[PDB]
């Protein structure tokens, strides 16, 4: 069925770029099928299987942009509002002249790609925050980044009045069923924790580090990201404002050249070419600033549209395809990180293979 189309891409995938192993869903309306391939850990031969946790990296800011989104529906949170505002230890700095939305759509004035060596904590970071200087006009340019991303989670978890990790639990993922999804993996599901490769071939583990949970720190399985996806594409029954706050996150907020810049959700018009998709994972996109055109009738969320987001870590790379017009959604992980032109490719075909998109 799906698996005649999807199973004969993932073998080819797995063998083309060495992956030990994949969990992928598939999702439509009709249901989720979900899919293992090969082993959470080439060394132990352990195979991937429902209970098995992928690093997800960036992925990870989809959550982090949900939650923003909901302590927006419920009044808490005003996303053009300064982000000193709820963090009223940088009142008197930039994040006077920076909104949440800026964060949301890395818009936020240059701020820069990684945490800094010397932010080492809490403290260290806030006052890096309050020093430094935007290199870029605030929303008129994109740079896509950690610090952004992760001051976004700061705000939110203030204007909720709560810790970040318990309040993404409660209030996104325990309503959204996502129970294996995990910022720091309990010592009880240590078994189930993949264990990831890199580019040369050895094993890799994510580090904790500053802004982690935030950013990039998310462990979870192919089945609970189909969760996200699911209620993304209005096939789940979640909560009205949770519902909400997730149809937010696929607004358009500004054109950068041929990609539409949503809530941490990037975005094309359809019919793309996989060109202009591997584009948006490319060293242009990703590690340069580029002009971003503020789209202020907020684009309302599209059903004709190619939605995605990559993520990886040093020994993961994980990516996340939803087609709104078709009730269509995938998600594929791998404990391999691999090249965003192949998870590009791998999920082109895959689509088309299933008959959701056309190619020529
Ligand atoms: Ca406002
Ligand atoms: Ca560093
Ligand atoms: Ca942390
Ligand atoms: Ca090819
Ligand atoms: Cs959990």
């Amino acid at each position: 069925q799906t698996r005649e189309v999807l199973d004969p891409i993932v073998a080819s995938l797995m063998e083309a770029q060495q992956i030990p192993g994949m969990a992928i869903a598939l999702v439509r309306p009709e249901g989720t099928t979900i899919s293992h391939y090969g082993a959470a850990d080439r060394e132990t031969g352990t195979p991937v299987d429902d209970d098995t946790l992928f690093e997800i990296g960036s992925l990870s800011k989809t959550l982090t942009a949900t939650l923003a989104s909901l302590a927006e529906v419920e009044g808490k949170l005003d996303f053009d509002a300064p982000v000193s505002r709820y963090l009223p230890e940088l009142e008197g700095s930039a994040f006077d002249d920076i909104s949440g939305l800026n964060l949301g759509t890395h818009t936020g004035g240059g701020l820069p790609l990684f945490v800094p060596d010397e932010v080492t904590d809490r403290a260290s970071l806030m006052a890096w925050y309050r020093e430094w200087q935007p290199t870029e006009p605030i929303g008129e340019s994109r740079t896509y980044s950690n610090l952004g991303i992760g001051l976004l989670g700061l705000e939110t978890a203030a204007s909720l009045d709560g810790e970040f990790v318990p309040t993404m639990r409660a209030k996104v993922l325990a309503p959204l069923g996502m129970q294996d999804t995990w910022y720091d993996v309990p010592e009880a599901r240590m078994a189930d924790y993949a264990m990831g490769e890199d580019k040369d071939g050895q094993p890799t583990r994510v580090s904790p580090g500053v802004l982690d949970d935030e950013a990039y720190g998310i462990k979870t399985t192919a089945a609970d990201l189909a969760k996200l996806v699911r209620a993304n594409l209005h096939l789940a029954d979640v909560d009205a404002e949770l519902q909400q706050a997730i149809d937010a996150t696929r607004q358009g907020h500004y054109r950068v050249g041929d990609m539409t810049q949503a809530l941490i959700w990037e975005q094309y018009s359809l019919p793309v070419a996989p060109e202009t998709l591997r584009a948006g994972q490319g060293y242009d996109m990703i590690l340069e600033p580029n002009a971003a055109e503020a789209l202020e009738p907020p684009q309302s969320p599209r059903d004709d549209v190619w939605v995605n987001k990559t993520g990886s870590t040093q020994g993961f790379g994980g990516y996340i395809v939803m087609l709104p017009g078709k009730h269509t959604g995938l998600v594929m992980l791998a404990n391999k990180n691999y090249p965003n032109d192949a998870r590009v490719e791998a999920a082109y075909r895959i689509l088309s293979g299933l008959g959701a998109i056309d190619v020529p």
